[PDB]
């Protein structure tokens, strides 16, 4: 009955790319032929990984592809009292152990935790903070993909929330600020899948409503290879060519033509022409991309 919520939410360790406009242009496509709210966040959670200007980049980059977000940018670098608090919370609840084992430790027994710390009672003091798993989630449904299984170990693991080092992590704050932002689904790039399910297990665990999740097309570069492995900025000029381009890879109608028509126009059209069940799994991105 509500509105339907989607957002568009990129790190700032780059300028955007056809990987990313992907995602952007997906996301904002499907919340528009639903009639609903397309959101932008920031996720400038990681200030060494961050690039001084590329957030503004960002959101200049949108503007210029003719995608324009409602409301106000959310950041997450004016976020840190939100994670804290979320913290704060499932370690009142008896859901959050603090773990003092070193990375060596872990890499020692096949990389994924074994749970050591659960029921020893450290203090906070040099430790990371880890979510205490009680029914882990290892599927979900994908609204386009149909029902995903994850890898298991994986997503039974007490995985971490909040970093040895002090940062807070990526499946805490999106899981918080998605819910915060009242997001209903969630339209993002294939390399997302896997974290998916430990976020809806945190969802879970905060007692929280979990949103529906749409993966867009694996990007893979001409040779066949996945493109995501190891990439060009989007051109400063002209974007029409490059919305046709990522229209094509999202498998819907795209004009040729594109000289004829506006960004804005061929922005409309794509919205009345959006047809999610057309979003294949996987999509050859042209050489310009790659
Ligand atoms: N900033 C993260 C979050 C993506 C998302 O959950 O939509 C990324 O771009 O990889
Ligand atoms: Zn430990």
């Amino acid at each position: 009955d509500t509105q339907y919520i989607g957002r568009f939410a990129p790190s700032p360790s780059g300028e955007l790319h056809f990987g990313s406009l992907i995602a952007a242009l997906g996301s904002y496509l499907q919340a528009r032929a639903r009639q609903g709210r397309w959101l932008v966040r920031i996720e400038d959670i990681d200030p060494p990984r961050e690039v001084p200007g590329a957030a503004e980049t960002i959101l200049r980059q949108l503007e210029h592809y003719g995608l324009h977000w409602d409301g106000d940018v959310l950041w997450q670098s004016q976020r840190h009292d939100a994670y804290r608090e979320a913290l704060a919370w499932l370690h009142e609840q008896g859901l959050s152990y603090y773990c003092t084992c070193t990375r060596a430790r872990i890499q020692s027994i096949g990389g994924i935790y074994d749970g050591h710390c659960r029921v020893l009672h450290h203090g906070p003091d040099n430790a990371a903070v880890r979510i205490r798993q009680q029914h882990p989630v290892t599927q979900f449904t994908d609204q386009l993909r149909g029902i995903i299984h994850a890898d298991e170990k994986l997503a039974r693991e007490d995985f971490i929330i909040h970093r040895r080092d002090g940062l807070f992590a990526y499946n805490l704050a999106v899981v918080v600020d998605d819910h915060f932002q009242g997001v209903t689904e969630i339209v993002r790039g294939a390399d997302l899948i896997e974290p998916t399910v430990r976020q809806i297990s945190l969802y879970q665990l905060f007692g929280w409503k979990v949103p529906d999740y749409i993966h867009l097309p694996l990007a893979l570069n001409p040779q066949g290879a996945k493109l995501s492995k190891q990439a060009p900025a989007l051109p400063k000029g002209d974007p029409r060519p490059v919305l046709i381009a990522a229209l094509q890879f999202l498998g819907q109608q795209a004009e040729a033509h594109w000289q004829d028509f506006s960004v804005e126009q061929i922005l409309q059209s794509a919205v009345k022409n959006w047809r999610l069940t057309a979003v294949p799994e996987s999509a050859i991105v042209n050489s310009t991309f790659s």
